[PDB]
């Protein structure tokens, strides 16, 4: 039924609550929100979803929320980043499945030992303790500990103690013997850079000072380059604006997206001093604004600064072509990367090598 | 040289406003800090600080850090969780390695097309068209662009469009084909279940509502139990604790935890209208507080509420035991998981099967 809400919950929840802040919403819209607490209402929200009826809103732990998804019965849900930003970002990992969001997280759930202060004031903090304690209270017609044995979720945190699990998870890695320095589309690309350099359109010696200084002399008319490189075009007589890189094929340019990071050496006896003037002096609105004034920094990690900056169209353009692109790895391979990319780019802008046997011979330096 | 810090950054950054964050630390400490920019910085790092020396702090992009880390030359990086919710939780993940944060996040930065508003009012937006529009500004004795060529990552986006990369990321996931339910760990936790059972320090029929009965008339000392049933131990007689899960051969109790999430019906007609009420009613301080004071939602997921929950006891044991379990998938997998753990663990406790004959018939039933 348009025109109103219908929301399921379970019956240990607080749904009478819950009905409270549905009277809020009909009282501001005329929206007729009822709350219903049916029971197993997690095994029949598949069976009546399946058909096109059901509530409009599911409550229910995040467990079995997958399953849901992976039939087709919910929503992707769109809260925008501001929205995103209020709730923890733990919270919407919960709900995410396939890489999309597929529910609004609320609470925080797991269990606890409680215990009643006036028969033991110091509870007991292992399991193998509790006969004992049991022993005695039975002679005062007591026992020590009752809880739910009918469902696995209550017995489940004394299984995992020793070694149980669900599912193994596999935390997510690169596959270092895995490279795209040599396939179709990065041959595609080299080759039309290479086609630019022998139409004359660009000098294979091209290097950072020579364009810098052509761009902001005015002769001309494009540059490629990060936020650093702004001040001085600032200085200069040129009128510049910063926008999305060139499309190749119909496709986005991909910049690799560096995040400007400081690490404090292992060897280092100011280990304290260090943490003391980089969170308290360099990551803050002020310290980064001196930095900033002096060569921009880009996009900045201190989210009260970032606000400040995202107005400008420069730093909209950087998160723009950002986006488009990677973040890179950090991985210790990255360096072989780098080195093996350099040669092959300079040796086929060169003519010392072709587009093909350059990038495979990077591919073999970066894989073997 | 203890008592002062030392600082390597590269030279096109703002390292004249990085000394300027410098002397006001000095001023404020006494501590004098230097920043120096030396030529092949981020190759000069690894060399002298395996000797123990080097700067005492190093910025440059992450990519470089994986392999400083790997060779142990990053001290892991302290902050409190107060800080680390101060920067954006992308750029912790661009310094993580290993599990551990070894640098600063300071900025994002990514290349742009930076192009002279005069020359160019309307850049390309494809590379394609760049030769024709060098060709009529050759003519006038400018070109159309210039960038570093020398460097990969400049020439980097071009490749990358049409399908080239450095490393394939594999994303995180479950294994769904191992399953820890027959496993020693899981086998000793519930043998000891069923012998407190045989004990009769416990009785197999004990359900939710049996225990809920006992311990808030005060005939049993423990129970174990979520945040929704504290509402009705306030109500009863029972002074009672909330506190960590008793530890199994000295290891912690590892409770499942679950995100209480709303999911909106995708046969819905009201998915705008179920919207505002979650992310405008219920997401809100006073949302989360009407349902809370019906049944507890536990921590919440809306941060500025869960700062004034936080605070509780019984908030802060949810959490530490939180802490100590895992978080549960969300995969369909699960409910085959859950089904067969609960059979498994009522026929082990009522006698219809043994603890190792239950969990191998659990463990086939959900990876078969
Ligand atoms: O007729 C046979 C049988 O019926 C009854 O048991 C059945 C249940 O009525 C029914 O709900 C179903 O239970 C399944 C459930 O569908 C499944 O999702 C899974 O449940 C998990 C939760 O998904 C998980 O979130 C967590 O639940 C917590 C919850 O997070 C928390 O907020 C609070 O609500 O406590 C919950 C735990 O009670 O853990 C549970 C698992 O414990 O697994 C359930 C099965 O255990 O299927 C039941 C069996 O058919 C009768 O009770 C039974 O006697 C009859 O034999
Ligand atoms: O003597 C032979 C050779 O010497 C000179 O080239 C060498 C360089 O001096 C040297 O620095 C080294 O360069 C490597 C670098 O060590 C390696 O880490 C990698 O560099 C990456 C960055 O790691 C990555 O962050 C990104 O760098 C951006 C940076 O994020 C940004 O903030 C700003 O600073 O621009 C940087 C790009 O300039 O990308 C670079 C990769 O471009 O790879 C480098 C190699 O390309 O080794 C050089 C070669 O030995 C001379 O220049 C050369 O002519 C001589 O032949």
């Amino acid at each position: 039924e348009e025109g109103k809400l219908v929301i399921w919950i379970n019956g240990d929840k607080g749904y009478n609550g819950l009905a409270e802040v549905g009277k809020k919403f009909e009282q501001d819209t005329g929206i007729k929100v009822t709350v219903e607490h049916p029971d197993k209402l997690e095994e029949k929200f598949p069976q009546v979803a399946a058909t096109g009826d059901g509530p409009d809103i599911i409550f229910w732990a995040h467990d079995r929320f997958g399953g849901y998804a992976q039939s087709g019965l919910l929503a992707e849900v769109t809260p925008d980043k501001a929205f995103q930003d209020k709730l923890y970002p733990f919270t919407w990992d919960a709900v995410r499945y396939n890489g999309k969001l597929i529910a609004y997280p609320i609470a925080v759930e797991a269990l606890s030992l409680i215990y009643n202060k006036d028969l033991v004031p110091n509870p007991p903090k292992t399991w193998e303790e509790i006969p004992a304690l049991d022993k005695e209270l039975k002679v005062k017609g007591k026992s020590a500990i009752m809880f739910n044995l009918q469902e696995p979720y209550f017995t489940w945190p004394l299984i995992a103690a020793d070694g149980g699990y669900a599912f193994k998870f596999e935390n997510g890695k690169y596959d270092v013997k895995d490279v795209g320095v040599d396939n179709a589309g990065a041959k595609a690309g080299l080759t039309f850079l290479i086609d630019m350099i022998k139409n004359k359109n660009m000098s294979a010696d091209t290097d950072y000072s020579i364009a810098e200084a052509a761009f902001n002399k005015g002769e001309t008319a494009m540059t490629i380059n990060g936020p650093w490189a702004w001040s001085n075009i600032d200085k200069s007589k040129v009128n510049y604006g910063v926008t999305l890189l060139p499309t190749f094929k119909g496709k986005p340019s991909k910049p690799f997206v560096g995040v400007l990071s400081a690490g404090i050496n292992a060897a280092s006896p100011n280990k304290e001093l260090a943490k003391e003037f980089l969170e308290n002096y360099l990551l803050t609105d002020q310290g980064l604004e001196a930095v900033n004034k002096d060569k921009p920094l880009g996009a900045v990690a201190l989210k009260s600064f970032q606000e400040q900056l995202a107005k400008d169209p420069r730093i909209a353009a950087t998160m723009d072509n950002a986006q488009k692109g990677e973040i890179m790895p950090n991985i210790p391979q990255m360096s072989a990367f780098w080195y093996a990319v350099r040669t092959a780019v300079i040796n086929a802008a060169s003519g010392r090598q072709t587009v093909d046997a350059a990038l495979k011979d990077a591919q073999s330096r970066i894989t073997k």
